């Protein structure tokens, strides 16, 4: 069970949830609050635009505050998740295009049924 996040929680370069993320939250949210029992992973990506170094620290601090969230805003222990950050090292589609460039740029939540 994977809930990929596009970033329409972030505006460009940060890593603060906008105000019009909440819509997104919570729906992701409630699938958590089904299966919170196991582990809670959120990870987060980018694409290959920009610095890989660069990358890889803003995937890990969007993927904290999307747990920060979860944990306060969801008052779910902070025990129940596990965050990382993976830059441009894990992309669903080939950063050739614009498209698939759009669809590396996700923080994911990974549950198990």
């Amino acid at each position: 069970t994977v809930r990929l996040n596009s970033l329409a929680l972030f505006d460009a370069g940060k890593w603060t949830l906008k105000p019009g993320a909440t819509k997104w939250l919570v729906n992701a949210l409630v699938d958590i609050k089904a299966k919170a029992g196991w582990l809670i992973v959120v990870s987060g990506h980018t694409d290959n635009t920009g610095d890989p170094l660069r990358n890889q620290a803003l995937s890990l601090k969007r993927a904290e505050a999307v747990r920060d969230w979860m944990r306060d805003t969801g008052d779910i222990p902070q025990s129940c998740f596990a965050v990382q950050g993976y830059g441009e090292s894990r992309p669903v589609a080939p950063n050739d295009t614009a498209e698939g460039r759009a669809r590396n740029r996700r923080v994911e939540i990974s549950l198990v049924p």
